[PDB]
């Protein structure tokens, strides 16, 4: 199978390339690498010689592929995909971008949750497979066990989203902001006798100052938060908040009887893990031990963290999870509202299960089943 | 009125002293300053000469006061308060500490919400007035308008709590952690061609390394979060999470018909503002304009931020709120679960309304009404 890689050089793409090298995915395919800025120079060598970088916008080049895996983004998909399909291309389009998620001809791919749906699509002629929004995917990797048993009546999701979700430059800005904060008070920090109110005054001044690097975020992220992600929608939701409901219900095949999913999506000063605090209304009073088992046994990556203080602090954090495929979920307990209310807190890496991982896994499923 | 100040030198105390200087509170009282480490040296001059620092543990000194305002902490109150009352002291005890909050002889003081309760207490012989938990106070300052009309059926609160809540040393640690993160990748940050994955790898390594300053938190806060605050309780709540329900219902005088309040309390890398994402179940379908008006008109400090993207990013953040008495609340909208579900996101300064402000205000109310 001849497979085109688009957007391989960027952040999501680079994570994908690393994982494909680790799992030796290139042994299984004839890779063809594409570019927008380096067309015609030698392609990267990830174990296999793929020749030259091809033109990402050249429909005649793309047409010759059996599949495309693209991490290039929505603008690219909007330009290229319709032209490709119109040209009669029947190849597999595997996409990180949100563009085609809600298209009737596309399946949102998160195989530990919806493998059967993916297999059914492959059998019955589906050629477009799209990764879900990072938040949706990470939530379902954590709570798949509850959703598959149809136990969720509704869910409120308050998120703690890392800078990586906004982009590589936003991550860089976060770290730079951290540096500027510390620089402003490094002297008083080194002095044990210094006043916390003096330190605080300078930190606040610095974060507000013109010189504080805010070109990407518009406002500080380090030392703060931003309770709005993506464009506004008519009902008052941000696009990020809206994605959860429509995408999860499509993945789960519940579009005829959708689970209400809503909440506030908040950007915090984490590097590359998204965390979520969930109020989960269940249809039945189910004992906590049974809930924990249902959750734990759903997939190989979810990890139930015992509701104890010290283990939570060590395990249920971005610092622990970053750069790993582990999806810990903890603080599992019934809430004051009733024994059909379940509290959960989960953390997952935004670039792995939230981006790159479903793409490479979908490739392997297609290879086995086509 | 002869008023003792205990814990005036610490973080909360220092904020209190600043506010008392700003509002010229010392004109109204004969201040007597106490100490544990500098007994017998000249007291601070905040406009008035108060003589020498007295022994904070000397019951014979405390007995001579008409009132005590203490920011010293729970350990101090546990040691001193029972002995003071047993000695027949009938003075006013105004306390930042959690110790006496749930005692039947004490009123939790948050006058923009419960002035009438405070006045009734003063009239009928209450001598102990205690500030509520920072999270509870800040939530009620935002949502007082809804709670006073008895419209809240239940509320789920997912918090974003600043380092200041844990203490001055924890704030210092947060900033130091930020510095260490930036130091590790400052070179690659200055290089536009550097790889985000290389930067990420080093940041992750650094946060995990032994040398990362974590003596106070135990784990990283900068670049991460900690979804556990304070000791575990039997039902699986942390003490911080438990405080919300019992304290809010006492403030509101609803102990006979309590509103269920629960959620997860999370420490994030903010300096001194606590933020909260709330799922509020209302008893009635009330139009959003009416909800906004009810909220906005409750008190002088709550600020309804329009549910628009750019204004939210500028106004509804720790960076905006820090060091001010403003309590913005935004993202006000009906949720997917139904028109009796209300989403709200609020930010408030932890040291002002969450600590120092109710103490000085209670002093003034007592002076007027006694
Ligand atoms: N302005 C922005 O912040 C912006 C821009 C792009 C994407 N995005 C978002 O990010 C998602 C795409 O994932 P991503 O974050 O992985 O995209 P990304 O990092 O921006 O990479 C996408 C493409 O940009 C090119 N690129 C430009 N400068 C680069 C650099 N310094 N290092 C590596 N590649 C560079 C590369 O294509 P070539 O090899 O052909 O040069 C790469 O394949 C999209 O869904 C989109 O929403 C935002
Ligand atoms: N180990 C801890 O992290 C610890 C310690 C204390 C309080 N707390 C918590 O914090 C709350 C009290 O508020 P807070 O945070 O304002 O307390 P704080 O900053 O620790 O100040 C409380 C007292 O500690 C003394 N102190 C010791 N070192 C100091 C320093 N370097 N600068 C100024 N004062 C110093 C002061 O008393 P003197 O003037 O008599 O020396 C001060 O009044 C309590 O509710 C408690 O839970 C925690
Ligand atoms: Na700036
Ligand atoms: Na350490």
């Amino acid at each position: 199978m001849r497979v085109g890689l688009v957007g391989w050089r960027g952040m999501v793409g680079s994570v994908l390339m690393q994982r494909m090298v680790e799992e030796r995915d290139f042994d299984l395919i004839e890779p063809v690498f594409f570019s927008t800025s380096q067309i015609g120079v030698p392609a990267p060598n990830f174990g296999k010689d793929a020749g030259m970088l091809h033109d990402a916008f050249d429909i005649e080049s793309l047409k010759q592929l059996d599949a495309v895996i693209t991490c290039q983004g929505g603008s690219y998909t909007e330009k290229v995909y319709p032209a490709l399909r119109q040209a009669g291309w029947k190849g597999y389009w595997i996409d990180a971008a949100s563009t085609l998620r809600m298209d009737k001809e596309a399946i949102i791919t998160l195989d530990p949750v919806n493998l059967k749906q993916i297999l059914h699509g492959i059998h019955h002629g589906t050629k477009t497979f799209v990764g879900g929004n990072c938040t949706v995917s990470l939530m379902l990797m954590a709570l798949g066990g509850l959703y598959e048993r149809g136990l969720v009546e509704w869910m409120s999701a308050m998120t703690y989203q890392a800078a990586s979700g906004a982009g590589a430059q936003n991550m860089r800005e976060l770290i730079s902001q951290m540096g500027v904060i510390n620089d402003a008070v490094s002297s008083e920090l080194a002095n044990p006798a210094s006043s916390i109110l003096d330190i605080d005054k300078k930190v606040a001044e610095t974060m507000r100052s013109g010189s504080f690097p805010t070109d990407n975020f518009g406002v500080p992220l380090a030392g703060s938060l931003i309770p709005w992600i993506d464009v506004k929608r008519d009902n008052g939701q941000s696009k990020e908040e809206w994605k959860a409901g429509v995408e999860a219900n499509k993945i789960l095949g519940l579009q005829d009887s959708p689970v209400p999913i809503d909440g506030t999506c908040v950007r915090i000063g984490a590097m590359r893990c998204h965390s979520q605090a969930l109020t989960i209304k269940l249809k039945q009073n189910i004992p906590l031990d049974e809930i924990e088992e249902m959750i734990a046994t759903h997939n190989d990556w979810v990890k139930v963290i015992p509701n104890e203080r010290d283990i939570t602090a060590r395990e249920l954090t971005p610092a622990k999870v970053t750069g790993t495929l582990s999806v810990p979920v903890g603080r599992l307990r019934k809430m004051a509202m009733g024994d059909d209310f379940l509290n959960a807190f989960t953390v997952g890496d935004q670039l792995l299960w939230g981006a790159a991982e479903p793409l490479r896994r979908t490739l392997r499923i297609i290879l086995a089943e086509k």
